């Protein structure tokens, strides 16, 4: 009765957690666009449909 | 008889403890989770879900 009352003591309420964080850090997408001089910014390539006036 | 007595009213009804509070202090558990510039709140790090209107 001593050690079942001093081990229930010790664990209290300790929850058991089956995981931790996911070793998977990437939760993006690989970005596969290219890039070339021709482009009119660094995340776009031309203004295709925009009308000045 | 006399030293009976005595041990009986001297004691009275004392009730024996086996145990006192237990040393363990620390009953939550250890926050093992990271802080990052990029959160918005310090117990926070995105609003995934949340819809402005």
């Amino acid at each position: 009765e001593a050690h079942i009352q001093m081990k229930a003591a010790a664990l209290k309420s300790a929850q058991s957690r089956l995981f931790g964080l996911d070793g998977g850090i990437s939760t993006q997408e690989e970005n596969t666009e290219r890039h070339t001089t021709e482009d009119v910014s660094p995340s776009m390539h031309t203004l295709l449909g925009v009308k000045n006036m």
